[PDB]
């Protein structure tokens, strides 16, 4: 007992009180044929009926084994189960392709006068591509199942003294939020040493009527720093900068305010990190705050021939888990199985050694954007790779509908991808083309799309790239509100907050199903170039041609109008999209004279850009951006 | 009573408590209408709720009706059933294509105190193709099945004394765990007279420290024989040399160390035995020991015209009968009604008559593989056929994922076919070529994987078959060590732990989709050929393009590769397979002058081979590599 | 309650205890929904839990209102149920397309002291092209439905004195029990006054040891008649002469001795002829005796163009109403809401009105097959149409894979529907090349499949049927042994019990897949046409080339054999099926003679056939066979 509590990896938890039914196939999979529901009296136990099956084949209780077997030093793993009834626990492993593999069972008898106790060992050997083990539980007579574990068959090297990070911009409400639910398990209190808040906002988490009480509960483990408005980069500098002079933290885990939570994934983290063949970033995946059984992504990674951040090679976007289940004979569950190797973790969850965080430097000057792979990309080439655990997760705000890469980030992307390719573009000459080919495509569509203001900053963010490192820093502030400057001036950047505030359409909109057969995209592609040669008629600028839905609104439908209302991403508002020909071709010209630039500077770029980093990450030269 | 229990066939058995819902549909099928699910209270007994219906249509209960009319005596079979409550016994039978007949219905009412006894009589008159019979009870009441079989209309001929073998090599724990599950049911344990052991492992069966508890049980029917290492062939051999020499034992029945039991499987294949029209082997299924509820096939039979074993015509291989039931209308499920006829059964458990395995005398030295069709097909040309029942299963290891044939095995399929093909090729002359053009498409597949030491290796194959059977028999013992000796050499027989053992990969792997349309293999075989004619960069040798995944490592992905890693198919290590043009030629041609030389010396091999089988198959041969 | 007993339709009705849940699906369809199944204490009463709903739309509680709007002279039907809880009735009809309609909804509160009755009166004029009425019921409380019925609004018409035929020909067993089933419901009794059993058979039901029991319950309402064996026409015609003789009965209703029986299923036909607007042969439909909750068909054609009786224009064959209810929205289902117009119904269920049978005459002297379609089409001719009723039926035998046109009942299909085709052909002159052309079709498929006897058989047909009805009528005992007579010579129409009889197959079987693609069927068949023009090799007529099961023995498989086995429809044993292309040629020339015969001499038989039926249905002419 004294050294099992030492060597506990993840535990076997069970849903809250009253959650929805979709969440709860993240924790336990019960048969249809069962005669009642499982009750979970406690977050760690459960109770099932008598002649009944539950499967904990599942997002939270399965052991992502080869994960462990890839980074940690662990030959092993053992389940621990604390069992009163009379039933059998079954263990099962996958190979990669997610055939199901059988391995032993127990039968059981336990009362809770003498509780049944199994213990199973798995040997971690074959998952060289993948895999997960997992238990299922089936009763004879009803059964309790009081605690459940997977365990190392040695003590937790190292010591664990966590300095928490969440940097906070104007959502204070969501922040105390945060802080409360740090202190709620107190497995995870215990490991916590620090808990930075930089506070970058002009509503401070410290108003908060529900403050105080939060507070408390974290003692003086707890600071919050004011300073100016420096985004991500700004925040989680800020939030290093701290734990690595002011506390004397092993581990350095960032975090967002706008998170629920898992508190147990903090725990899982930091065991891998604690288990690592050598040191390394270990970060938690992201589940849907909006959409909560949904996992957004398995890994992401930074794609070469476009330096653009995409999904690891064998994942896709959004895993319904009750709508897919871990071990489901379906094609996205299958993916599951395979080990995913990533570039970089979200810091959302993310996890730094110190004596790591203290090689590497600090983030990034980035304002938004970029920061996190750059980070990861980065340790790479020190030789610490990152991992993104499964089963370890918070929920956090994903881009399910609500958020865009045509508004003022789009700045952002474009800049710091370059700035981040500069910086590693280890790699052949000539494949900068690729990137800048990419580009093209997208800045076609844009204004095909008359999504002005986008390429105009656009061409902000190339002229911004151009001019260096030492100019890149001393924009960290004074960029954002630049970039609302330069977009006030363009019809489609300005929302209204109806389109009713307008005069109603010419046209009643037209139902235009989505082109996917070769005939038809190169017609429609024709139509779109044919009459944006066109002069475009003033009328449709007083009066919209459309009331554009945003599922509606690609390039097909917008490329023969010449003016119309196309409704905000998060549905909000209506931006009033028009377009013209003299004003798009000069875009188009500019957008057109950057590109030749950035194949003609490229070489000279990363030369410029790589020699600066000792600068950029020092934590000297970030003093001067961070303290008043 | 006295002669009900001297006329049981197979028995109407029930799951074990706690048994996985997956595998209870071997046992009965449910309707998901019923209230509550079945409870079992003893493996032979069963409790139904009130209006409620259970069919027992499944691999366990139903009665293979085809098969018993087929190979046995038995005019008829009769169901008995004893019952208490309200509730109606429906007896079908199906059609060889799966329909489903209703024959004949009872309605009981019984009483714990005068428990009402239902029999049918069903003929198998019907069964020419194939056919099943089964019954489902419906209830009025609660109902209780006590008891419940199949009976034959006499007495069983002989007397029922059976030589259980089971060879061991290195596993002493499953092994101890077979001999302890032979005692288990009384009615097995009764007609089993000897249990012999050979132990060819250093790891001894004797050593464990649950043997005495398990050898306690079985007294004196227990021996154990300690003799070299022989394989399969040597293990088995001795168990025949054994069984005829030192017991007075009617049947023979071949079994494996690592094999999970239903011991009425046992009792049904004794039934069939004795009950048979002319004396025959009567062998056992495999279920899947990794998936439970999976089986493994219905019956194997040797393909004549490239003389390699195969499934029997309407049989395919892994049947899920979780997934798919014995009653569905399903395509998979419509085969299962056929009568499927074997060419030979598994070792797993094949019942041999004794004076049939007198008359036939020992297996071939093959070590391992073959030895069981050459032994099928032997039997076949004196008259004594193989029936493989259905019903009647063990749990064994299958090849779910874990093995292959590219391995050390290699060597012993090629090999053992060989002599196998020369003493049963009783066919045209000019058919030689249908084998030999088969292994040239193998063999060019084994190169363009890059799996070179299994083409060296076959390449001895064919060079020791050549040296015929006096040649064979020497090389029993010392054919394993010789195999191993060459596989050294190559880099893609050389087991490594992990990929990360070696240099990160070039290349991050891409999703490659299997291409299955004929314009697709048409150009990437062509891509195959022409690359495979360039000169092989060596710095590929030393860093490997890729980390490429078991199920991902086809001919079309390895053919455009020098170098890279392939994870063995148990998913424990990997190899590094590299290609080189000059070591590859060599190996075609050498395989090309073999494949010339057997249909040159064919006909030749037939001739020494089969007259060299009373020699090969001697008690008298097979002494002077048995005993020290 | 004087007046309600009398002009009630059709009841409401339960299934027995213990009865299959797929045949419960005839009865009452429930919601999956509910807690528990629903309870059916009696046979006319139903148990249903609180907070359920069970719905009525099925095949014997549905009322069939097209046709009794149709044929009947109700106006409006009632249903009444008596009812005890609180819940609601809701009554809805279909439309001709499946389409449903509610129609109104009664909430009822009773209680066992004061049981609450639902009345509901649904006019019957919105049924032109076809469409049912039906109820659910939903619960509040739990409910009993006491009982419940379709009333007509007025009494029914004439008298009901049913005589019930049965012709039986050795199979006392089946035939003891018919005579059972008709006493068993008290409201059938009653309106039985004689039951006339021609036993034609050898081993008596009079012998029976269940027989005086069953005759008891009968009293002397009941003779039994000896005499020849005179197939089904001598059966019936024996039964049409003694009601029409010896009995003052009302109606006459045809039955077979192996039919399980639904009573309320006779007192709908009963009802529907009372209230028939015009007299009429009413019949009931068959549902499979092997597979219960499948309904054969909704009603039979005689296809003029080829004379060939067929499925009604709307109507397929074998409908599951298990898998495919009333009121499922699947295009088969939908089929059984328009009104089926038949030419005929068969006898296992036929009521014929006693001065139509009188008016009719006897059936012809067929022996067996078409006597019923004969005696429908002549009824047509009189005025009298025929009603195949939904709802009401009895469980019969089908061609349920058990039977076969081949053998030598197809010397009774060809010479009888030749026969009734003289009788009732009014119609076009050049049409008879329709039927010949049909029959050429079907004798090269014969040769083809090496079904040699059936070609000889069906030449005797065609000569007998040209031999005129003096003829045929002296043939009527005669004709059976005659058949067997030429059989004998033929292979292939002699059973051997198992293909094991023979010598083991020269090839294995193998799995060739149905071509029903146009270049396929294209080719086999000139592969059919070229093998069988070459000599056949003798060889293969004492080794069979294969041993081919029923459903694999199709027209593309045997074409290229020269001598296989092939397994008995019954699959009870297989027939030595040898091609000869001498002895073929010869069938060929006798086939293509006869057919020339036909045409030329159609006109003729029409002529003497027609102008010979108040002969051949004369009961002083039936007296000369029927009588020693
Ligand atoms: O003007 C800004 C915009 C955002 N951020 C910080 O940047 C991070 C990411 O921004 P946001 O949450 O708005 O985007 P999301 O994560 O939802 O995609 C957050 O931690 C914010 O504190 C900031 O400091 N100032
Ligand atoms: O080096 C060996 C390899 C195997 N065997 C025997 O050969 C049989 C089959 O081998 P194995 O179980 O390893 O293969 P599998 O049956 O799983 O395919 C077993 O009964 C072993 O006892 C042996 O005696 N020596
Ligand atoms: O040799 C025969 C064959 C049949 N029948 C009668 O013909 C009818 C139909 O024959 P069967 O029942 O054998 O054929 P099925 O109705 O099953 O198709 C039955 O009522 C039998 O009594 C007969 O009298 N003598
Ligand atoms: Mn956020
Ligand atoms: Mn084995
Ligand atoms: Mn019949």
């Amino acid at each position: 007992m004294s050294e099992l509590a030492a060597s506990l990896l993840s535990r076997v938890i069970l849903p809250r009180p009253g959650e929805p039914l979709d969440v709860r196939k993240l924790y336990l999979e019960e048969s249809t044929t069962n005669a009642r529901r499982a009750h979970a009296p406690t977050r760690t136990s459960l109770q099932i009926g008598a002649e009944s099956e539950v499967s904990f084949a599942t997002y939270f209780n399965a052991f992502p084994a080869s994960y462990w077997r890839r980074w940690t030093t662990c030959k092993s793993v053992v389940l621990r189960v604390q069992v009163t009834g009379a039933g059998r626990v079954d263990v099962y492993r996958t190979k990669a392709t997610g055939a199901r593999i059988f391995v032993e069972g127990h039968d059981f008898t336990g009362t809770e006068d003498q509780p049944a106790a199994v213990e199973t060992e798995v040997v971690l050997q074959p998952f060289e591509d993948g895999g997960w083990v997992w238990f299922d539980i089936t009763t004879d007579t009803a059964v309790t199942l009081h605690s459940g574990g997977w365990y190392a068959t040695s003590p937790a090297p190292g010591t664990a003294n966590i300095a928490v990070g969440i940097p906070t911009f104007n959502r204070p409400a969501d922040c105390v939020n945060a802080l409360r639910e740090l202190t709620a398990d107190p497995l995870v209190d215990q490991v916590i040493g620090a808990v930075i808040v930089p506070d970058q906002g002009e509503r401070k988490v410290r108003d908060h009527p529900d403050f105080p009480a939060a507070a408390a509960r974290l003692g003086s483990r707890l600071s919050i720093h004011d300073q100016p408005n420096l985004g991500g980069s700004g925040g989680y500098s800020r939030v290093m900068y701290e734990a690595l002079k002011n506390t004397d933290c092993q581990q350095i885990l960032f975090m967002d305010d706008d998170i629920r939570l898992e508190p147990d994934s903090i725990l899982r983290v930091l065991a891998m990190h604690r288990f690592a063949k050598a040191p390394m970033l270990v970060g938690g995946q992201m589940l849907n705050l909006q959409e909560p059984s949904h996992l957004h992504i398995m890994g992401e990674v930074v794609d070469r021939s476009i330096f653009m951040w995409t999904a690891a090679p064998h994942a896709e976007y959004d895993h319904d888990f009750a709508e897919y289940p871990l071990n489901d004979n379906n094609s996205r569950s299958k993916l599951l199985h395979r080990r995913i190797d990533v570039d970089y973790n979200g810091w959302w969850t993310c996890m730094i050694p110190r004596q790591v965080a203290e090689e590497l430097g600090q983030p990034l000057p980035l304002f938004i954007k970029w920061d996190d792979a750059d980070y990861g990309l980065r340790a790479a080439e020190h030789g610490y790779p990152t991992v993104t655990l499964p089963g370890a997760a918070i929920w956090h705000m994903a881009w399910s509908d609500k958020d865009d890469a045509i508004d003022w980030q789009a700045y952002f992307h474009l800049r710091n991808r370059l700035v981040v390719a500069a910086m590693h573009w280890d790699g052949p000459k000539a494949q900068v083309i690729g990137l800048v080919r990419s580009h093209l495509k997208a800045t076609l569509k844009h204004l095909a799309c008359l999504e002005y203001s986008t390429v105009a900053i656009q061409n902000k963010a190339i002229d911004d790239f151009l001019a260096g490192p030492e100019h890149i820093f001393s924009i960290l502030e004074s960029a954002l509100p630049q970039v609302h400057r330069i977009r006030k001036s363009y019809p489609d950047a300005v929302v209204l907050p109806a389109a009713s505030e307008l005069p109603p359409p010419l046209h009643k909109n037209k139902a235009m199903k989505p082109p996917v057969n070769p005939l038809v995209i190169g017609y429609r592609l024709a139509r779109g170039i044919m009459h944006n040669l066109t002069a475009a008629n003033p009328q449709h600028h007083r009066r919209p041609e459309f009331n554009v839905p945003t599922q509606d609104a690609r390039w097909f439908l917008l490329c023969t109008v010449d003016g119309a209302t196309v409704t905000t991403a998060d549905g909000c508002g209506v931006v009033y999209r028009q377009r013209d020909r003299a004003k798009m071709f000069a875009l188009l010209w500019q957008s057109l004279r950057r590109q030749r630039q950035l194949l003609k500077r490229f070489e000279e770029m990363r030369r410029i850009y790589r020699d600066a980093l000792p600068t950029l990450s020092s934590k000297q030269k970030w003093e001067t951006a961070l303290l008043p």
